[PDB]
């Protein structure tokens, strides 16, 4: 017997080598039909055996091609029809652009011929393909041509200009195409050594030294992520980090060595975007320094050939962090490498190849049955979001200060930046300003209307009041759900649940945890937590036991063994510059929830960067399903006061319970109260469509436990995918939102 189906496919098909790959899929599994492009995405007509067919759609759900976004599948059972063969057919949709892509991993095939002794290709640095290699990160204008790129002044040379002719060839149009004979080579900067540039970086990292490398999107600093004393002397010398340092092994057997892989992380580690992936660790098995008291790890493959060919004379794993000092725009000129990092690194492998566009390594995961995307950079930028709904007109979302991008509208496209970083820098500034220039370039976007932050100290806000066009101004948290609403193409009002550390509220306060109702062109604040006062509002976020006392400043005497801990000249000052009102702003957030908690256990009193004790505090948590009580207060709205769930923490703490228990227990009365809030909400105004956003759901628990609780109850839950669910997805719900204030 014979079976027959079609295959619709929806969203980003085109331009990433999606019918090839359908083609070549039929010819594996002996099928007969036809592929071909279509408005929608692409059309599938596909018959043979049972067991082929049935493998043909889980081989195109599971690991589709890289670059594609597909949004959803649909299959239907049709008639035999007796198909000769399997052909790639034409359509009128066919040619459907992005003109710039993203900057794509080595494939298999260059991979192969990399590593192939008898091909001309042979250990060569820089060998790319049409279906590899460095895009966007070399790309200054359009159409997307050699002229229009840093490979310009490279002449080619006969052998590449037959290859790049050839309309057959692998290599037809490919645009930086290259050999020894005419391509760019590397560079060994630091100490004489007398091998080729690659072994000479492995002898560095082997002897215990930091090399600055230049990848794609800028440079990188490595050392051997078994050298305790190596991954200390790069703590000493960045010495305003704190944060946890990427790692990158040589394949997935290696990964499965220190992490927990399932499936679906393999798939975005093996993707050719080549993103760090946060994974949870499997036993203390690297240095000390890398991602101490956190139980998990970021983790990335190699990505270009340089680390390939790093990987055949190295049999450790390395730290690959992001060529800065402190955390400022990576380094991306060689010049400008070798003296920024000059009193970091001790070598560097450099080369004659430009890099025109900066862009950082993403940083993804997979939670709650979908990915989870912290830092959306190289390998994902600047391919835009996909939209159900034309936008209206142009419109610049200038997005907030954390973890910036921007983004600018045209037709069913949301072009998203890369990460640019913190605006609290010249050098991040200029990085910004000038990127809005290039995006502006490369997707022909004339602005016409700007948004931004409610928050008025932005650089950010500050650049969009500058400009000569139309502002409209978006609340920090309302942006949040949004930039959910846009990903799933939610145009109704649904219930938002934002929670963070930090946005501008309305009432001039900070919110960070607030239940809002809200639309593409409005909210209501429904229910927040009470507010508290923060004693030297910035300096508490640091010093996180200043947050504690604020939070508990009415009753100071219920927390006796916390606050004698406190200098008391300082508490004295800290305790009368609440009750004067000096530089203290009033909180309603669940990052300082965090913080406060995180204090009175005893799990850090001082933090090296925002968010620590948040992280720190979810990875020592054990498994517990318990939890402290709490009272849902109706005042002008919905309240709940943190102060009294505080008391019970503290109550556990002094009576000697683990921190892991605590943590625990903490964890599950946020997920409850939410979620008790959530159906208040939905009995009252008939909404049962539930979004997650803002930066405290990079907390795995926390955004799994919730989805799961609500969608138990009947609710349609929704979160971040596409865009940081953190600061980095702002712009996106800023764009949506100024469209629809446009519209109507
Ligand atoms: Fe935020
Ligand atoms: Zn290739
Ligand atoms: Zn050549």
């Amino acid at each position: 017997q014979i079976q027959a189906r079609q295959i619709n496919i929806f969203g980003i098909v085109q331009g990433v080598g999606f019918r090839p790959f359908v083609f070549n899929i039929a010819q594996k599994y002996n099928l007969k039909g036809i592929v071909y492009n279509n408005s929608s995405g692409l059309y599938i007509e596909v018959e043979g055996e049972e067991k082929d067919i049935e493998a043909f759609i889980r081989e195109i759900k599971e690991n589709p091609p890289s670059l594609s976004v597909i949004d959803e599948i649909q299959v239907r059972e049709v008639e035999v029809k007796e198909y000769k063969d399997f052909k790639i057919v034409g359509s009128k949709e066919d040619g459907g652009f992005v003109p710039v892509s993203p900057d794509m991993g080595v494939c298999e095939d260059c991979l192969r011929e990399l590593k192939d002794p008898k091909d001309r290709r042979y250990r060569y640095p820089f060998i790319n393909c049409t279906n590899c290699g460095p895009r966007f990160s070399i790309i200054e204008d359009i159409p997307y041509d050699r002229a229009k790129t840093s490979m310009k002044v490279f002449p080619m040379c006969e052998k590449c200009s037959r290859e790049y002719h050839d309309p057959h060839d692998r290599r037809f149009h490919a645009q930086p195409v290259a050999c020894f004979d005419c391509g760019p080579s590397l560079s060994f900067v630091g100490e004489g050594c007398f091998d080729d540039e690659i072994k000479c970086v492995a002898k560095a990292l082997k002897e215990g030294k930091i090399v600055a490398i230049k990848g794609i999107g800028g440079f990188h600093l490595a050392v051997n992520a078994l050298d305790d004393e190596a991954v200390a002397t790069l703590r000493r010398r960045k010495k305003r980090y704190g944060k946890p340092f990427a790692v990158m092994m040589r394949d997935v057997e290696e990964v499965k060595k220190y992490c927990i892989v399932s499936p679906e992380e393999e798939r975005l580690l093996l993707s050719q975007r080549r993103p760090i992936v946060l994974l949870k660790k499997k036993g203390e098995k690297l240095a000390k320094g890398i991602a101490d008291d956190l139980d998990t790890l970021g983790v990335m493959l190699p990505y270009a050939p340089i680390h390939y060919l790093l990987m055949e004379e190295i049999d450790f794993p390395i730290v690959m962090t992001s060529g800065n000092v402190s955390e400022e725009p990576i380094c991306k000129d060689n010049e400008e490498a070798l003296e920024k990092l000059k009193d970091i690194a001790d070598v560097f492998l450099l080369n004659n190849r430009d890099i025109v566009n900066r862009i950082d390594d993403s940083v993804t995961s997979f939670n709650a049955g979908a990915e989870r995307i912290i830092r959306r950079a190289r390998g994902y930028a600047p391919q835009p979001i996909l939209l159900k709904k034309e936008v209206k007109a142009s419109i610049l979302a200038v997005g907030g200060f954390y973890k910036n991008t921007f983004c600018m509208t045209k037709g069913h496209y949301a072009f998203i930046s890369h990460h640019i970083g913190d605006l609290d820098n010249e050098k991040a500034f200029n990085y910004y300003i000038e990127q809005i220039e290039r995006y502006k370039k490369l997707f022909r976007v004339d602005p016409e209307v700007v948004a931004h932050d409610m928050h008025k100290g932005y650089l950010s806000t500050q650049y969009a009041k500058s400009l000569d066009l139309p502002k409209i101004e978006v609340q920090h948290h309302h942006a949040h759900i949004a930039s959910c609403m846009a990903e799933h193409n939610l145009d109704e009002k649904v219930i938002g649940i934002a929670y963070d550390g930090t946005g501008y509220g309305t009432d001039g306060n900070v919110w960070g945890a607030e239940i809002l109702v809200c639309d593409l062109k409005s909210f209501e604040r429904i229910a927040h937590l009470k507010y508290k006062p923060l004693p030297g509002n910035e300096l508490a976020i640091k010093k996180i036991y200043r947050t504690a006392l604020g939070f508990i400043f009415d009753n100071i005497s219920f927390y006796k063994n916390f606050v004698e801990q406190v200098d008391s000249r300082e508490l004295d000052i800290i305790l009368k510059q609440i009750d004067r009102k000096i530089n203290t702003a009033y909180v309603s957030s669940m990052g300082r929830f965090f913080d406060a908690v995180a204090a009175l256990i005893g799990v850090r009193k001082e933090v090296l960067f925002e968010g620590q004790a948040a992280m720190e505090l979810e990875s020592l948590m054990a498994e517990s399903e318990e939890y402290y009580e709490y009272e849902i207060l109706k005042e002008d709205r919905y309240v709940i006061d943190p102060e009294l769930i505080l008391r019970q923490i503290y109550e556990d703490y002094m009576k000697g319970f683990e921190k892991s228990y605590i943590s625990a227990k903490f964890h599950n009365t946020v997920v409850n109260f939410t979620y008790d809030l959530a159906n208040l909400i939905r009995k009252e105004t008939g909404i049962n469509k539930v979004v997650l956003s803002g930066g405290s759901f990079q907390n795995r628990y926390l955004l799994r436990r919730l989805i799961e609780k609500l969608s138990l109850s009947g609710f349609e839950v929704y979160s971040n995918s596409k865009v940081p669910c953190n600061d980095g997805g702002i712009s996106l719900g800023q764009a949506v939102i100024a469209n629809k204030i446009l519209e109507g």
